[PDB]
């Protein structure tokens, strides 16, 4: 039972509590299904730690209070 800080382009505190052993990839499912972004176009980065989706999110280290940026980086074309 860790908490996590979540922050959207908006600058917006999303308070969600997910597991320490649940994986990154189940989590950005979640923001991804929560904003409808792609993973394509949608990068998560919480303590300069890169999301890879399979690690866990103890294999990252920290614990609850971890904040979650959106990078969102695109062309279109």
């Amino acid at each position: 039972m860790m908490q996590i800080f979540v922050k959207t382009l908006t600058g917006k505190t999303i308070t969600l509590e997910v597991e320490s052993s649940d994986t990154i990839d189940n989590v950005k499912a979640k923001i991804q299904d929560k904003e409808g972004i792609p993973p394509d176009q949608q990068r998560l980065i919480f303590a300069g730690k890169q999301l890879e989706d399979g690690r866990t999110l103890a294999d990252y280290n920290i614990q609850k209070e971890s904040t979650l940026h959106l990078v969102l980086r695109l062309r279109g074309g």
